[PDB]
């Protein structure tokens, strides 16, 4: 009860800031992650010989790919924690306990390939989801682990509690879904301008929480520049390699998925924060405002690309 996990005085300070980079030692990992459950969420929230059962099973049932990996999903979880430490009051206990657990297990099993690969390559998964293929399969995952004999973290909650934390979660997952985002973000941009957003209202609460979970996994742009640089080349890595494999399907993939295209890779930085980057990071603010520091960094990182283009690095 009384025990509390405390980390060295410069991590102390810099896991509340939104661009916190976790560092490059993993059995430190897990120690970050309850830090962050129980300063977010309460030490009662979970039984740690539970959680700790529970993060290790969700540890092992990640991959060893270059982006889609065990380090992005302790990264997704630390912008959620940032988002929730800085919106207070703006959310439930079950939201605060739902939504780090989401980002966590959001990328469960990943295989370094997309949706649309999955459908070309008419793998198993895409007969059994055809629609967000891989979230429908991370959340499937998620449901496994909570299920093995003493990994059910929620235990304590109630049968109606269970069903609301286990929905919070299955939206949060299926929001990972970029191509769910675009609709996302128009229907709470109209909503914010029109003025009819109301937190009170369920289905729009679902929406900010889509938004929230976009937001989170694509955070490797609100990093420092040498973070969001160097994170690229992973992201890169896995696009490079599913090119490959549409070749080998007699199918030309897109220029962001061919190697042998990398010169376009700056441009194609430069239409991702302004399509997909910039757009989300803006709403996310309009609706909490405290989340200004992810925008920030984001624009910054928008300039870093354009000096490349330019030749300045
Ligand atoms: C049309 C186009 C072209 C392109 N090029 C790369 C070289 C050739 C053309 N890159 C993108 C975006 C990539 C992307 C996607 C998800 C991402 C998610 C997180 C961070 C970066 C991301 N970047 N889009
Ligand atoms: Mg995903
Ligand atoms: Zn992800």
């Amino acid at each position: 009860g009384l025990m509390q996990f405390t980390l060295p005085v410069r991590l102390c300070k810099e896991i509340e800031l939104f661009h916190f980079d976790i560092g490059p030692f993993e059995n430190m990992w897990p120690g970050i992650f309850v830090y962050m459950v129980h300063r977010s969420c309460g030490t009662s929230c979970f039984e740690l010989e539970k959680l700790c059962r529970f993060i290790m099973s969700v540890k092992k049932n990640y991959r060893r790919v270059p982006y889609h990996n065990w380090k992005h999903a302790v990264t997704v979880a630390h912008c959620m924690y940032a988002i929730l430490q800085n919106n207070h009051t703006l959310f439930t206990d079950l939201e605060r306990k739902g939504l780090l657990i989401a980002c966590l297990c959001h990328d469960l099993d990943h295989r370094g390939f997309s949706n649309s690969y999955l459908q070309k390559f008419d793998h198993p998964l895409a007969a059994l989801y055809s629609t967000s293929t891989m979230e429908q399969h991370h959340f499937s995952q998620t449901v496994s682990i909570l299920q093995l004999e003493g990994h059910n973290i929620f235990s304590t909650l109630s049968s109606s509690e269970y069903e609301q934390v286990l929905e919070i979660i299955r939206k949060a997952i299926i929001a990972t879904d970029l191509a769910l985002y675009f609709g996302n973000r128009k229907q709470l941009e109209e909503m914010y301008q029109t003025g009819s957003l109301n937190l009170n209202n369920q289905s729009h609460r679902d929406r900010v929480i889509g938004l929230m979970m976009t937001a989170c996994d694509l955070c490797s742009v609100t990093k420092l520049w040498p973070v969001t640089k160097l994170t690229a080349n992973d992201i890169y890595a896995e696009f490079w390699a599913e090119g490959d494999e549409m070749k080998k399907l007699g199918i030309q993939p897109i220029p962001m998925m061919d190697r042998d295209k990398k010169d376009e890779v700056p441009q194609g930085q430069l239409g991702f924060y302004n399509a997909v980057a910039i757009p989300c990071y803006t709403t996310l603010t309009q609706i909490l405002p405290p989340t200004e520091p992810l925008l920030k960094a984001c624009r910054d990182n928008l300039s870093q690309w354009e000096k490349v283009i330019r030749g300045e690095e």
